[PDB]
């Protein structure tokens, strides 16, 4: 059994008892990850998470691996499932909503040069990384990103490549439509909208 965690301080004695009962740790997120464990409310919405949630991962709570310990078992995690119902209503999603995403299958995306530099390291890498993950394709070409039903992704100040686009007649979107279309695994392209 694969589990990731994520906002979580792992103790040496759930580290013992994970080597000992066949459940083992990855750095990252994948298809083979069986669950997630989370940091107790509020929910911090982290990379793991989002990928989490965009591949159909559960997120289990941080009471799963003490309860494991308590009754020297591993328990059913499916059991403990997260629960934080401050964070639903402020996103506006559900946790209990565990299913592969579709909202970005067959999506070209295209990111303006402003947030790329803006961005280098690891924020740009975890853009790319759920976006691809959850199937869009990344148009890097701007005069591409003029096709039919490409969602540019811009900042709403400093940005010339949102600003040019825009003054086209093309719509531009805040980069806060991504994760919050993972969450609800549907794009809600007007409350994204740059002026
Ligand atoms: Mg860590
Ligand atoms: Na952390
Ligand atoms: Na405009």
């Amino acid at each position: 059994t694969n589990l990731v965690t994520s906002s979580f301080n792992l103790t040496k004695p759930m580290k013992s008892f994970i080597r000992r009962n066949g459940l083992r740790v990855q750095e990252s997120v994948t298809d083979e990850t069986d669950f997630v464990i989370l940091g107790s409310p509020p929910l911090r919405r982290t990379h793991k998470f989002l990928l989490a949630t965009s591949l159909g991962i559960p997120l289990v709570s941080s009471q799963y691996l003490t309860d494991c310990i308590k009754s020297g078992k591993v328990l059913d995690f499916r059991s403990y499932k997260y629960k934080d119902e401050e964070a639903e209503a402020k996103w506006g999603f559900r946790l209990d909503d565990i299913h592969r995403r579709t909202c970005f299958n067959g999506k070209r995306l295209y990111i303006t040069k402003a947030i790329r530099d803006s961005m280098v390291g690891d924020s740009i890498h975890g853009l790319y990384s759920i976006l691809e993950t959850s199937g869009a394709e990344i148009v890097g070409d701007i005069k591409r990103a003029q096709e039919k039903d490409t969602i540019i992704l811009a900042q709403p100040d400093n940005d010339q490549e949102g600003r040019n686009m825009s003054a086209t007649g093309l719509n531009v979107y805040k980069i806060e439509l991504v994760a919050l279309s993972i969450l609800r695994d549907r794009i809600d392209f007007d409350e994204f909208l740059i002026d």
